[PDB]
């Protein structure tokens, strides 16, 4: 395997997108799938802040973050000059480029926008990781649909790597002019990013860096802009506790997902419209209960790592309806309300055995990281077809991601083509 580069041998360069911090980003394509991903390249001599043990060590954590809002990494891999941090592609650009041509939103609208952003910032807090530098430009929309979710990027590789070289003064809190950094300062920025939602105007605003500064120093900000007026006390109350000068005194990131203010808004839930799709996550799932256990976390790696907007796109929506709380993922009582509910619309009376205990019997298989919740992937894994998760092109690439030494045959440590297809084909 000597003349084959680890990132060169999977994916091929097709352009450059962006540059991102610490380095540039580029769409890449996988040259056997043909799946299109995007890639930071990161310059190890120049960027370079830890050892690449501790930075792998990092990666893998941010790898293992699995939420809706948040950006998904799939891999970092190596040459002699260059990380390649390779990630899902998203269409849709910058939040801030929404806040331009729609110059402000409804209270609906923008409830429904930052609601993700609590839900992301919440499942970073809960995992430990302040992102830093919250602003609309390190969010990103996922495609260019109507009710798209957002997805939080740029964050984690801090301390791993080093910058060289407008607008971010708006959305950093006082305190992080005093060189301190927590959790808090992204709630800050967040309550900016929807004072500048609902009003389409920063709270602390002027005409350089100097003084947007000045007024951010003092922590003075009103409702005074004649927009206010026509918006109601609850977004007020949300802005004035996310606001709030002193940290300690501050909301967390929690409080704000569970605000009556973002209750109301977003309340989607589960219609006559979802049955059928309801019915094919049903089927999936169903067998995926009594589906063998080598089967059921060697799909959880191929769902995981290999699907694409277009396809999960459904169980995506489904997922939302049933994710009541607003966090990102699914907990014990969301799938049996979530069942009692399936059952009513489609006429059935619930009231075998119960589905309280088919959902407490399922959920040890489900939760397969053991987080007392169902992640994203987690459910993709279990409520998707294996009739399109299963194509010739995917098996290829599964087979060479545990093939480790480059064989052509699998040893027993690291966990034939054929004899694997078979296998995943059952
Ligand atoms: C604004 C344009 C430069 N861009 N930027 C990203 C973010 C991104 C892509 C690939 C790897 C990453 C690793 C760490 C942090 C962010 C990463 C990105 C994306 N996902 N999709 C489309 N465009 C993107
Ligand atoms: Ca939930
Ligand atoms: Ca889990
Ligand atoms: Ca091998």
């Amino acid at each position: 395997l000597y003349f084959q580069g680890t990132f060169a041998e999977r994916y091929n360069i097709v352009c450059m997108l962006g540059k991102g911090s610490f380095g540039e980003v580029l769409k890449c394509k996988d040259r056997i799938t043909q799946q299109e991903y995007a890639v930071k390249v990161i310059n190890k001599a120049s960027a370079k802040n830890k050892d690449t043990s501790t930075i792998l060590r990092e990666v893998e954590l941010l790898k293992k973050l699995d939420h809706p809002n948040i950006m998904k990494l799939f891999e970092i891999l190596e040459d002699s000059s260059s990380f390649y941090i390779v990630g899902e592609l998203y269409t849709g650009g910058e939040l801030f480029d929404e806040i331009i041509k729609r110059k402000r939103f409804s209270e609906h609208d923008a409830a429904r926008i930052i609601k993700q952003v609590f839900s992301g910032i919440t499942y970073m807090h809960k995992h430990n990781i302040v992102h830093r530098d919250l602003k609309p430009e390190n969010i990103l929309l996922e495609s260019k649909e109507k009710d798209c979710d957002i997805k939080i990027i740029d964050f984690g590789l801090s301390t791993c790597f080093q910058q060289n070289t407008i607008g971010t003064a708006y959305y950093i809190a006082p305190e992080v002019l005093r060189g301190t950094y927590d959790e808090k300062c992204d709630v800050w920025s967040a309550g900016v990013i929807l004072y500048i939602l609902l009003s389409g105007t920063p709270p602390f605003y002027g005409k350089n860096e100097y003084d947007i500064l000045k007024r951010v120093e003092t922590g003075k900000y009103a409702f005074d802009l004649p927009q206010w007026r026509t918006i109601s006390d609850d977004a007020k109350d949300l802005i004035r506790k996310m606001l709030t000068f002193h940290p300690s005194l501050r909301i967390t990131a929690t409080q704000c997902l569970e605000h009556p203010w973002i209750q109301k808004y977003s309340s989607e839930t589960p219609t006559i419209s979802d049955l059928p799709s309801l019915e094919s996550a049903m089927t999936n799932i169903r067998q995926f209960q009594a589906e063998k256990k080598l089967a059921q976390a060697a799909l959880l790696y191929m769902a995981s790592k290999l699907t694409t907007l277009d396809e999960t796109k459904q169980l995506t929506e489904i997922f939302r309806k049933l994710d009541t709380n607003n966090d990102g993922m699914l907990d014990r009582d969301e799938l049996v309300r979530g069942y009692h509910e399936f059952m009513r619309l489609k006429g059935v009376d619930s009231n075998g055995s119960t589905i309280e205990d088919q959902i407490d019997s399922l959920m040890p298989l489900l939760d397969m990281d053991g987080s007392g919740s169902i992640e994203y992937s987690e459910f993709i894994a279990s409520a998707i077809d294996r009739t399109i998760l299963l194509s010739r092109e995917r098996m290829e690439r599964a087979f060479k991601m545990f093939d480790k030494d480059g064989s052509g045959k699998i040893s027993t440590k690291e966990l034939d083509f054929n004899e694997f297809v078979e296998m995943l084909q059952n």
